[PDB]
């Protein structure tokens, strides 16, 4: 099957995906490719609400039973929230990787980093991802 790709959405090389929420909020998560790519997940490991996160410093870590994959920041901010759900359910990721599987939040107060405006300058959009992959 031809992994999903919402056109709604930035991406970055590695495999995330960001969804700007809010002025100073996105929120961010792995692929329909990755997700199937790493396996069944069995733990999410996620930063603490509050953490400080520069662009491309890792936060996390997914792992399904083969595979284990850091989770990298895709813009420097403050994590702001993240998917409690994932503890007992981290298969949401699989299921659900842009919806119900969504990772964590980072808010961004364009002071001590920058603007989303900005941060967005990096990240690929949907066609440019799509062309990153195998």
């Amino acid at each position: 099957s031809m992994s999903d790709i919402p056109s709604d959405l930035h991406y970055t090389a590695e495999h995330e995906w960001i969804r700007r929420s809010g002025d100073d909020t996105v929120r961010v998560g792995i692929t329909d490719y990755a997700q199937s790519a790493l396996g069944d997940v069995v733990f999410v490991q996620l930063p603490v609400i509050g953490t400080a996160v520069t662009a491309g410093e890792t936060f996390g870590e997914v792992e399904s039973t083969k595979s284990v994959s850091d989770l990298y920041a895709p813009i420097s901010g403050k994590v702001s929230e993240v998917n409690s759900d994932l503890d007992g359910t981290p298969q949401l990721v699989n299921s659900d990787p842009y919806g119900a599987g969504w990772l964590l939040d980072i808010q961004v107060d364009s002071s001590d980093v920058a603007a989303l405006e900005s941060a967005l300058t990096t990240l690929l959009d949907a066609e440019a991802y799509r062309g990153t992959l195998t």
